[PDB]
């Protein structure tokens, strides 16, 4: 057993708060905000050796990242930014930093009770997204 055992599985979005304001702060345009904000993604997390894979499947986009903790990778996000990302484990929380165009956003994922809670921060603006097991 390991690092991210408690994250592994298939998860479904059940609530979102402040996501439009987070996307505004990130610089997402109107049409993408409206459509992306409607999405109810499933998130599929798996581990194979040192490689973690996170898939998001939704009506908007299907995305997948695979990474090793601490090791930077390039990501094209669901809203089409070209970012450089590094994901680490800090006290049991997966911390995902995305950098582009001199900007940065941090996405934290943690297990709380039977949920997976995702907190997305851009400057002073936070969005909280809660997932339950599918
Ligand atoms: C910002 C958006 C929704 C316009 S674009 C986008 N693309 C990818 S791939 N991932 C995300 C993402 C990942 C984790 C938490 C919140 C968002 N967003």
């Amino acid at each position: 057993s390991h690092m991210c055992d408690a994250f592994v599985g298939t998860w479904k979005l059940v609530s979102s708060e402040n996501f439009d304001d987070y996307m505004k702060e990130v610089g997402v345009g109107f049409a993408t905000r409206k459509v992306a904000g409607m999405a109810k993604p499933n998130m599929i997390i798996s581990v194979n050796g040192d490689v973690i894979t996170i898939k998001s499947e939704s009506t908007f986009k299907n995305t997948e990242i695979s990474f090793i903790l601490g090791q930077e990778f390039d990501e094209v996000t669901a809203d089409d930014r070209k970012v450089k990302s590094t994901i680490t484990l800090d006290g049991g929380v997966l911390v995902h930093v995305q950098k582009w165009d001199g900007k940065s956003t941090t996405i934290k994922r943690k297990r709380e009770d039977d949920k997976l809670v995702v907190e997305c921060v851009m400057k002073g603006v936070t969005s909280t997204r809660v997932y339950e097991r599918a």
